[PDB]
């Protein structure tokens, strides 16, 4: 691997030629003064990075001590012990951000989040273009709409099936945007007369119950080709097209109910990714570039211009065709060998995308075929433990903005609520970063990690299915909104919640994750366009900014209740209950890690021991293995009931990479199999990994596939 020096840095090569011709031209940044710039701030913050990682490992064996001695569970001294030795801070005094120059979809819209791997160019492309959404693609391609008779999907159109279709999405317009009298089931066309929407029933006619919510419309005004609509901030559009396919058995002639869907995007470089080298790293950042300057293109399929529609009153104006897009960096932890000094030590990967993303970040802002009308670049930062935590990473976007030329808290910051001792101080993690602060979310899956492994020693958890029902948990979530409403979230920052994890299940999905914008929630996280079309449906029939202002000044959760560790009831679990947890936990733990250290795929789809889809990262890794490891600390399996659990699940990964060619097997050959004995590692030093992180381990198995496939 060929570097070039610049200060005590040893760039490589593939990173330094795509800086220079690639991500630097257009954003007037001289080539020296950058890399100087990369230089100086790594000296000067590569310390204090250190130090905060010393912190936790120090914080966690103090921890680790005190509940090994103890013989119970005194919650009083707990707290006592945690604030003493400065786990546990003072709450600052009652605050409100002053985060300026935040743009519409993040401070005022209430809608869907997409969270997509950057490095998959081809996903990126689709969640960029996922602000737009055909419901009734959604609808029938998913089981929102059930495969009962008749309605199956087949290889070609049902139409049984999509009447189904065309009749949930009328009553969603019935239960959206209201007729004065009437269904909109019932219509039989649309006009705009006297700058009015009104709707044709077959005996009458009838306008909106509150016209109000009339946005918009396409074509000559006496037939439009669409209805632009508006309710709740979110904007749906009444595709009409008499001739098209569908739009012929309509009784409006109705081609299509399209929903505003993803109104950000987050492009992520963390726990959805598999990047550990250089090369890795350049092929998310040349994507996250691509999207920068609108020219990302896979075929040939490109991201979207923006929507002219007619006003009411008869003029123009114009919408935002693409997702606003966050970037998430990765967090403190880990460093990657894209860059070494003179004694060979690996610099902080997260120094090194606050750099190289707001580089790249600055296109957005610029004219090419734009991200952020008011100029701000979005970053989401994960893992961070504390309030310090959150200082450490604005001092290091201050440094990066005058390296960059931007003015000053440019690089605003989204704030996820993912680990115990963020959680447990969360108002001072806000106050840390009040000028930059553009969101908070529950990242519930890695909150989960790091709740087991905080007190992996005080005796063995509840099963995986049981910590979503757990005190600690829902604490958690209320705690997270009270803190955001507190600091003046609403109409300023996102109050956001975690991620559906079951792709397939978007009936469950629609059914279910309405308790989140139920919850006071402004956003939530999506795995793909599709949920978040369905989703979409959700911000309609609630009404957050309401939910919001009624959860003003309430204090939901006690310091005690946040503390309140998920451990097991003495003999809570029979023989078959423990062996089904364990193989579960093996088989997401094996078919996730498989095609990350095989393929460097950081997201997968992998069926549990239900044969439930769902996709996994790095977080709900953290889980299985931690899970696992504590069971293993405290007696409930044995290493043979592991070995063989991984043994047993094995040859059923191997076999679901039945779709997936040029794919190497881990059965029966397990000690040769790097991804195999990554899965194994992963459980049997999971105690011994700081704060349960997976990237360790993943990172130096997938070099060694890496260096394993040089021969
Ligand atoms: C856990 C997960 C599954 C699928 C896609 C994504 Br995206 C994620 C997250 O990384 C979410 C998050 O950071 C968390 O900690 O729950
Ligand atoms: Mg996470």
């Amino acid at each position: 691997t060929d570097r070039v020096s610049v200060g005590n840095l040893r760039i490589a090569r593939v990173l330094y030629d795509f800086v220079n011709n690639e991500a630097l031209p257009g954003t007037d940044i001289d080539p020296d003064s950058f890399w100087a710039g990369v230089d100086k701030v790594v000296a000067d913050l590569t310390p204090q990075n250190q130090a905060l990682l010393n912190a936790r490992d120090e914080l966690q064996a103090q921890i680790d001590k005190w509940h090994r001695r103890r013989v119970p569970i005194d919650m009083d001294a707990y707290r006592q012990f945690l604030t003493e030795i400065g786990y546990l801070l003072p709450e600052p005094d009652d605050f409100t951000i002053t985060t300026s120059g935040v743009d519409a979809e993040i401070t005022t819209t209430a809608g869907p989040q997409l969270v997509v791997p950057v490095l998959n160019a081809r996903f990126a492309l689709n969640a960029a273009n996922a602000r737009w959404g055909s419901l009734y693609d959604a609808l029938y391609g998913t089981d929102v709409i059930p495969e009962t008779d008749g309605a199956e999907k087949g290889p070609t159109y049902n139409k049984v099936r999509g009447d189904k279709v065309i009749a949930y999405a009328r009553k969603f317009l019935d239960d959206s945007v209201p007729l004065s009298s009437g269904s909109f089931g019932d219509a039989t066309g649309f006009t705009v007369q006297d700058g009015q929407l009104v709707v044709a029933l077959p005996d009458k006619s009838t306008g909106l119950a509150n016209p109000g919510q009339f946005a918009g419309y396409t074509g000559a005004a006496e037939s439009p080709t669409s209805v632009l609509l508006i309710n709740h901030g979110l904007h749906i559009e009444i595709l009409i097209d008499p001739e098209s396919q569908v739009g012929t058995t309509d009784r409006a002639g109705v081609k299509d109910v399209i929903l505003e869907s993803a109104i950000t995007t987050i492009m992520d470089f963390e726990d959805s990714v598999a990047a550990v080298d250089a090369a890795d790293k350049v092929l998310g950042y040349r994507n996250w570039l691509g999207l920068n300057k609108g020219d990302l293109a896979a075929f040939l399929r490109v991201l979207n211009r923006d929507r002219n529609y007619t006003a009411p009153g008869g003029g123009q104006f114009t919408l935002p065709g693409r997702s606003l897009m966050f970037v998430r960096n990765v967090g403190h932890l880990m460093t990657n060998d894209a860059i070494v000094d003179t004694d060979g030590s690996e610099v902080f990967e997260g120094i090194m995308d606050a750099l190289f993303t707001g580089l790249i970040a600055i296109h957005g802002l610029k004219a090419s075929d734009i991200n952020s009308r008011t100029g701000s670049i979005y970053i989401v930062k994960p893992k961070m433990h504390g309030p310090a935590e959150v200082a450490f990473t604005c001092e290091l976007f201050s440094r990066v903005e005058d390296v960059l030329g931007l003015p000053q808290n440019t690089m605003k910051i989204g704030i996820m609520d993912e680990e115990r001792r963020t959680t447990v101080n969360l108002k001072a993690c806000i106050k840390a970063a009040a000028d930059r602060v553009v969101f908070i979310n529950t990242g519930f899956l890695d909150r989960t990690g790091d709740e087991i492994h905080t007190s992996m020693e005080a005796g063995p958890m509840v099963r995986k299915g049981t910590m979503k029902s757990q005190p600690w948990i829902l604490a958690y979530e209320d705690h997270n909104v009270d803190a955001g409403l507190a600091a003046g979230f609403s109409g300023r920052a996102q109050v956001g919640k975690g991620m559906w994890t079951m792709t397939e299940l978007m009936a469950d999905m629609v059914e279910t994750k309405i308790a989140q914008p139920r919850a006071g929630a402004s956003t939530a996280w999506v795995p793909s366009p599709t949920a978040a079309t369905l989703h979409a449906l959700h911000y309609h029939q609630v009404d957050v900014a309401a939910v919001q202002q009624g959860l003003a000044g309430k204090r939901r959760a006690t310091i005690e209740q946040l503390l309140t560790i998920p451990l097991a009831k003495e003999l809570a679990w029979a023989p078959d209950e423990i062996r089904e947890e364990v193989d579960n936990n093996c088989q997401s733990i094996l078919g996730y890690v498989v095609r990350w250290v095989d393929q460097g795929v950081g997201a997968s789809k992998v069926p549990d021991i239900h044969d439930v889809a769902l996709m996994e990262d790095r977080a709900t890794l953290r889980i299985s293995s931690q899970l696992l490891a504590n069971w293993l600390r405290h007696g409930v399996i044995t290493s043979a009931d592991v070995r063989a659990s991984l043994e047993r699940m094995a040859p059923l990964v191997d076999r679901q990479n039945a779709g997936d060619v040029a794919y190497r097997p881990m059965a029966p050959n397990f000690d040769d199999s790097i991804a195999f004995l990554a899965a194994q590692e992963l459980i049997l030093s999971g105690a011994q990994q700081p704060n349960g992180y997976t990237e360790p381990i993943l990172h130096r198995r997938r070099r060694e596939f890496k260096a394993r496939a040089a021969e």
